[PDB]
């Protein structure tokens, strides 16, 4: 009830079947809006905001609560009980995907399959798993984040979208404008420190696993690791798209590959 408000839950769409878009770090809801478009006809589309985007308001996001993934599980899955959906395919982007992982398993009917995009279960790297940065790098993403908000948003925005896509990097910037600091570094402590490997197998729902080429933030392993670990029916789909947002760089592309994998 005011938890649909909360999340400024968004339900369009001419279609019976149920499609969940759950964005990831840094955005919000609007970061599908260049894909939406291509699935009114065929779907009932179900949009949400996480407690840390910049459009919830912040009295919202307990720091006492959201200390791991969990609760932001618990969010998704009372949105979607709330709304009467006991059958839907899902798209994760980021931690969406790994939200998404979670929901399945304490869910497993709920999914007909998931969809992740730009997915990782874990991103440090230790002598047997590849996980893209060293802890020393993450304390520096952390530091910076904090002496100066702005020049970390204006440094990192470019990285995320990775491609030369200045008006997307623009749109990146502002939505991470949006998010108080204190909440987005919290946030990425969260994410930075969280290790969903030993729970992939669990997943028993078939994952499609959209890996684009040079992703910041996900090594190409990555997107095998999971391929392998994650307990049912797996496919990676190769973007042919560079960056990390190619819901934002190459929409086109995404909404094409994203139907093929629903169909």
């Amino acid at each position: 009830q005011t938890l649909l408000d909360a999340l400024n839950v968004r339900v369009v769409g001419s279609g019976e079947r149920v499609l969940v878009l759950a964005h990831g770090f840094g955005t919000d809801q609007s970061a599908w809006n260049r894909i939406l478009p291509f699935f009114l006809r065929d779907y009932r589309v179900v949009l949400y905001d996480l407690v840390c985007a910049g459009s919830v308001n912040p009295d919202f996001f307990d720091f006492r609560r959201y200390t791991t993934l969990d609760p932001y599980v618990d969010d998704l899955l009372h949105i979607l009980d709330a709304l009467g959906i006991d059958c839907c395919a899902y798209v994760g982007h980021s931690v969406s995907a790994m939200i998404g992982i979670l929901a399945s398993i304490r869910r497993p009917e709920l999914f007909s399959k998931l969809i992740l995009i730009g997915a990782s279960p874990r991103f440090l790297n230790d002598e047997d798993y590849h996980g893209g940065f060293e802890q020393g790098e993450i304390e520096k993403v952390f530091s910076a984040m904090e002496a100066n908000y702005e020049a970390w948003v204006n440094g990192f925005a470019p990285l995320a979208v990775g491609a030369d896509v200045p008006a997307a990097v623009r749109e990146f910037s502002r939505t991470l404008f949006n998010m108080r600091p204190d909440i987005t570094l919290f946030v990425s402590r969260t994410v930075f420190n969280s290790d969903m490997r030993g729970v992939l197998g669990l997943v028993k729902v078939p994952c499609h696993i959209f890996q684009t080429a040079r992703d910041h933030s996900v090594p190409a392993s990555v997107a095998t690791y999971l391929k392998n670990h994650l307990g049912g029916k797996n496919t990676v789909h190769w973007l042919n798209i560079e960056g990390h947002l190619p819901h934002l760089s190459a929409p086109t592309l995404l909404a094409q590959e994203l139907r093929r994998a629903l169909s």
